[PDB]
């Protein structure tokens, strides 16, 4: 692809993080902690899942960023509306204000309702995410496989400002402790 010139510097917003998460000092990495991280509760925090938002809000233009997923067994990535539900159980779908892909149990899927099987021959170690606000597009790229297309959501109805969205996943297996990292430009 040729989206690299729309690169944006994303940072994580601590205040939105599930209380288990550890965000690095530079706000560019996040991982699962092995306990509650000794923060107060607030209405922004995702309660049920190991999720966090980027600080940046987008309401126009073209935006691109990359995320390192090396050695993780489970994660979700994409964008979401600023006003998505934070508390309780919910599915990742455009109806609920999410445009995401995930890895779970050795398969990759797009967060449509119902979910869509992805066809990835080279397991990615870094994912590129492109948003075209005006066009209503969110696309995902396999940086490990020379930028090949993973998935395009088109005819998106964003219906609000967008935020970068992250889920580091659960670590029930002991094999999913590795962080999500925002890769340098
Ligand atoms: C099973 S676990 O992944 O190793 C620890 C954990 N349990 C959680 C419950 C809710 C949100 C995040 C959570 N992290």
């Amino acid at each position: 692809h040729h989206h690299h010139h729309h690169m944006v510097h994303i940072t994580l917003d601590r205040n939105t993080a599930n209380s288990w998460l550890i965000i690095s000092k530079d706000r560019r990495q996040v991982r699962m902690g092995d306990t509650h991280q000794n923060v107060s509760d607030n209405k922004e925090r995702f309660s049920n899942y190991p999720m966090v938002l980027g600080a940046q809000r987008f309401s126009s233009g073209k935006m691109y960023w990359e995320v390192d997923v090396t050695q993780k067994e489970a994660w979700d990535l994409g964008v979401c509306r600023d006003s998505v539900q934070r508390k309780g159980q919910f599915s990742l779908s455009p109806e609920n204000g999410f445009w995401t892909i995930w890895l779970w149990q050795d398969s990759y899927e797009a967060g449509t309702s119902p979910q869509t099987t992805l066809h990835i021959q080279v397991p990615p170690c870094q994912i590129g995410i492109f948003v075209d606000y005006e066009a209503g597009v969110v696309s995902f790229y396999n940086i490990t496989d020379h930028g090949s297309l993973i998935y395009t959501f088109s005819e998106c109805v964003f219906a609000g400002p967008l935020r970068p969205f992250f889920n580091v996943g659960f670590n029930y297996s002991g094999g999913n402790a590795a962080p999500l990292k925002l890769c340098p430009l």
